[PDB]
């Protein structure tokens, strides 16, 4: 038997109102309950959450932002949906709309009355004062915006602005007694139409609304047509006609809870029942997404389809996307850094291991390269989709993931086949390493049938370098999913710390990341890989050819492995039969490609360049190379980069994760994801959508 009442809570008096009926009607159907918890508006609204009372409640997404933060951690449990013409969809068109022939266009926007649906709201502020920013004689934040905004314009009427020191800014508000310039609905000119009445009224000349505000609005074609759409292109065009012309495009709104214990579950069950019981066209009693006449969109936006429950993992930065996210921090970052934190990179790192080797780079590099790691891999690239990284070296078994998430490819990694060897590489298109099994000159009752349950080695789960392929193999061997029972005692980070796939691993010196998928944890990657059965803990290994070469026989100093013998372990090929090591060609599970960079689509060309030069300092032929530093080069252990590698290259017409990786790959991986499956894929799918 579930919980109590989900305390929603309001804004304005007529919110705490129009809720109540919320409240009353619920009941006559008996589903879920909630409370309308009166207060100030949005803003204190959140710290209200964050301060047990209150929790669930729909924010801006400007709002949003400054709601998940320091203090308050706040995380959006589900966003709102809108049709509108077009189809259903969860973001919108940041615009500027202005009354028909007036004469300027964006930038001769100096000069003039504004109007803003609310001071803060990414909407009617970071999106309007963001894009025109550029020119406006101000600084740095140390000096408010809102003076910056305020001295640019004529007047204006922003909400949530403060009068007090600002004059211009809440003066053309309508707002009656002190009743004026109110972060909620009191104020008249407060959210999307009543900013767009501030034109209509002529108290303003020019309103930053939603892509389909003027719409609900007015709906006679008639006047409808009496005011026009401003266009960065430095013109205007018609109202309808925001897919070309739009300052920008924002994530939808979305309700709020507290990060623990936020009763995210009850507030689901909640909406949605109640968005289907009396959401859009159902029984008359409620309506959910109608407001009065009087102020619009109350609780939530004024006409939305419904809404989508946001993935658990999604956070704020997450959500709201890096795309927003940075253009949305220059406002209360100074202009300099502004250009600092653009060009130059931004590596992220997996392991303190790497952490220290990413540093390196940094003070080398003169800082160029900065660096910022984090857990798992996964846990890298999120940080890659915020915005608070750049891009990162990357197995290709993720890069699948990582290109589904939006970012791809930039440059590629070349080993170092010896023919006619030297610098070519950097443009020599790329081969691949090769997938193979490996066992002992020992135990020969193996064969790729024969495997069942013996002690799998793996370099780590979901991965090109081993698990991948042969996981793949499996299934197309065995019907059956259940990959965890399918082998008895193995090793594969990433994994369940109590399950037969992880099982066998070691952790640290002073047994400390035990699994973990990195660099601390022995037994993952391809150097680690070995150390399973090389000392004998592990089997049949899952690496790739060269692996073995890079330590045995004196390729590495290490206790364990500082004398094996590359003719002692063999190669466990596909009809059945074995191979040594140095024949390897023929006896190969598969071709697998080579790892390689990633970024954010716009990021793209700048990181590379910066790469190459970086590449061209310290790399194979690097001249400042051991001088400092290996870029390459890590302790045969294979950090960031791998250490076979001997440069950066570009990719031969295929920038798609479909086309690098070639469809084979590709269209397979899917299916091995269709048992085990990933939370930030599903995330992204989501937020891709």
């Amino acid at each position: 038997a579930p919980r109590k009442s989900v305390r929603w809570c309001t804004i304005s008096p007529a919110e705490a109102a129009k809720c109540a009926k919320f409240q009353r009607n619920m009941k006559k159907v008996r589903g879920p309950s909630v409370s309308c918890i009166r207060k100030t508006s949005s803003f204190e609204c959140i710290q209200a959450i964050a301060a047990n009372k209150a929790d669930a409640v729909t924010l801006d997404g400007g709002l949003v932002y400054e709601a998940g933060l320091h203090p308050y951690k706040l995380r959006p449990v589900a966003a709102e949906v809108y049709q509108t013409r077009g189809k259903p969809q969860t973001r919108y068109y940041a615009v500027a709309v202005v009354k028909k022939g007036s004469g300027f266009q964006l930038n001769q926007l100096q000069g003039v009355k504004s109007c803003h649906t609310g001071l803060g709201r990414s909407a009617g502020w970071n999106i309007p004062i963001g894009t025109l920013r550029p020119y406006l004689n101000w600084t740095g934040p140390p000096e408010p915006l809102q003076k910056a905004v305020a001295n640019f314009f004529s007047a204006s009427c922003v909400p949530c602005a403060d009068g007090k020191q600002y004059p211009n800014l809440c003066r053309l508000c309508a707002g009656t007694e002190a009743d004026k310039c109110a972060c909620s609905s009191q104020e008249p000119y407060f959210g999307y139409s009543g900013a767009f009445k501030c034109l209509e009224n002529g108290a303003g000349d020019v309103a930053f609304v939603k892509d389909s505000t003027v719409f609900e609005n007015l709906p006679d074609e008639a006047e409808r047509d009496k005011y026009e759409l401003l266009c960065p292109d430095n013109t205007r065009k018609p109202v309808d006609a925001f897919k070309e012309c739009h300052l920008a495009r924002v994530p939808s709104h979305a309700v709020v809870a507290r990060s623990v214990d936020g009763r995210e579950d009850l507030i689901w069950k909640l909406l949605h029942r109640a968005q289907e019981e009396f959401g859009r066209n159902k029984s008359s009693a409620f309506q959910l997404f109608g407001s009065t006449p009087g102020e619009q969109d109350l609780l939530f936006k004024d006409s939305a389809l419904g809404f989508v429950r946001i993935p658990s993992q999604i956070d704020s930065g997450l959500y709201l996307g890096a795309n927003y996210l940075t253009a949305t921090q220059n406002l209360r970052e100074t202009a300099a850094e502004v250009a600092a934190r653009r060009e130059r990179v931004v590596w992220c790192a997996v392991g303190p291991e790497e952490e220290r080797k990413c540093k390196q780079w940094s003070d080398v590099s003169n800082r160029k390269v900065a660096c910022a790691s984090a857990s798992t891999t996964e846990e890298c690239i999120a940080l890659v989709l915020k915005g608070e990284a750049d891009a990162l070296n990357l197995d290709g078994g993720f890069i699948y993931v990582a290109g589904k998430c939006g970012l791809v490819p930039v440059l590629a990694e070349n080993q170092k086949s010896q023919n006619s060897n030297a610098p070519d590489c950097v443009h020599r298109p790329p081969e691949g390493y090769l997938a193979v099994a490996v066992v002992r000159k020992s135990d020969a009752d193996l064969t790729w049938n024969s495997l069942s349950g013996k002690k799998s080695c793996h370099t780590g789960v979901g991965r090109t370098a081993a698990w991948n392929i042969p996981m793949g193999l499996l299934f197309n061997q065995t019907g059956s999913c259940k990959f965890d029972k399918f082998f008895s005692q193995s090793c594969a980070p990433g994994a369940d710390p109590q399950s037969s796939l992880c099982a066998l691993c070691v952790g640290n010196n002073e047994n400390e990341n035990k699994c973990m998928p990195n660099s601390e944890e022995r037994y993952y990657g391809y150097t680690g890989a070995f150390r399973c059965l090389a000392e004998k803990a592990g089997d049949v290994a899952f690496v790739k050819d060269v692996t073995v070469l890079q330590n045995t026989d004196g390729k590495n100093s290490e206790p364990w492995a500082k004398d094996l013998k590359q003719e002692d372990f063999e190669l466990l090929c596909l009809d059945g039969t074995r191979k040594p090591v140095a024949e390897a060609e023929s006896c190969h599970l598969a071709r697998a490609p080579n790892h390689a960079v990633v970024s954010q689509s716009d990021r793209a060309q700048h990181l590379k360049k910066v790469l190459f030069l970086q590449q061209d300092q310290f790399g194979g032929n690097g001249p400042d190379c051991p001088g400092k530093f290996c870029l390459f080069k890590s302790e045969t252990k294979n950090l960031l980069f791998n250490d076979n590698t001997e440069c950066l290259a570009e990719l031969q017409g295929k920038t798609t994760y479909e086309q690098y990786l070639g469809s084979e790959y590709v269209t397979s991986i899917t299916n091995l994801r269709r048992c085990s499956s990933s939370p930030l894929l599903e995330a992204c799918a989501f937020l891709r959508a």
